[PDB]
């Protein structure tokens, strides 16, 4: 079963990263009831032992997942402490290692990946997402003032937008989900596209400024997708193709 051996590797990256030094406050998970700002400020807490527990849990099918969660340690910490802090320096070092090991392995990483999710292989699916890629990064980032949709919203910043949006979405997050192979046509993609709108509308008002910006992504999405329809309508046919072999 590839997902055991790909487990075993990521558990022996967890190990590795453990044994830096100074790493001891990431081993495991804030006590928020000690540390009792962290949950006003961090909106996704991560740390080593639930990093392992995940992975026993065979949550992650590729490097890309576990790295995605591995890097929040880093993220959280450069948000809390700062930074330049002693501590995210240190998480960042873990992170490091990370990349270190991943790149030692990548040859056997993508084998697995591919046993574990053919998809990832097929030049259909790879040629589609690229092409998403492309939008997301020469329309829709291009759009003037789409700055506050680039990232996820860091409620240091905007404390209470995480109350307002339960279910939060940016561009860069549409591009690791491309990254991923997670869109096979363009009815999820424009799920995940419009989503960024109607949180725009609810948190920002109809009227809002960022809600106009947010309604020129969509609509530069919607026509761009249309110059290029026909070569989609072709990948997508053949991506379904590849699905329904893959059983
Ligand atoms: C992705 C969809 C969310 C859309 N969006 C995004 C923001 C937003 C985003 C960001 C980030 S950051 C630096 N990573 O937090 C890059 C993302 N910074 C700030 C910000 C940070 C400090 N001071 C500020 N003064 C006014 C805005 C502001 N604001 C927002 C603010 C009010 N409404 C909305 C809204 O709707």
């Amino acid at each position: 079963d590839p997902m055991v051996t790909l487990s075993s590797i990521l558990e022996s990256i967890i190990n590795d990263m453990r044994d830096l030094p100074n790493t001891y406050p990431f081993h495991t998970p804030v006590n928020a009831k000690v540390v009792k700002d962290y949950y006003k400020i961090i909106t996704r807490p991560m740390d080593l032992q639930t990093l392992r527990e995940n992975v026993r849990k065979r949550l992650y099918p590729s490097r890309e997942e576990f790295r995605e969660h591995l890097e929040l340690i880093v993220k959280n910490s450069a948000t809390y402490n700062g930074p330049k802090h002693s501590l995210t320096q240190i998480s960042q070092s873990m992170l490091d290692l990370c990349d270190e090991k991943l790149k030692e392995k990548e040859d056997k990483l993508a084998r697995l990946e591919k046993a574990i999710n053919p998809l990832l292989d097929d030049d259909d699916q790879v040629a589609f997402s690229f092409i998403l890629d492309n939008i997301v990064t020469q329309k829709m980032m291009a759009v003037p003032d789409s700055w506050p949709f680039h990232h996820p919203v860091n409620k240091k910043f905007v404390p209470d937008y995480y109350k307002v949006i339960v279910n939060p979405m940016d561009l860069e997050t549409i591009r690791k989900n491309i990254s991923k192979h997670k869109y096979q046509s363009r009815e999820s993609f424009l799920d995940d596209v419009n989503l960024i709108l109607a949180n725009s509308v609810k948190y920002n008002g109809p009227e809002s400024q960022y809600t106009k910006t947010a309604q020129e992504i969509v609509n530069v999405c919607y026509q761009t997708l249309t110059e290029y329809d026909e070569h989609l309508t072709q990948l997508e046919k053949d991506i379904c193709t590849a699905k329904e072999a893959a059983l």
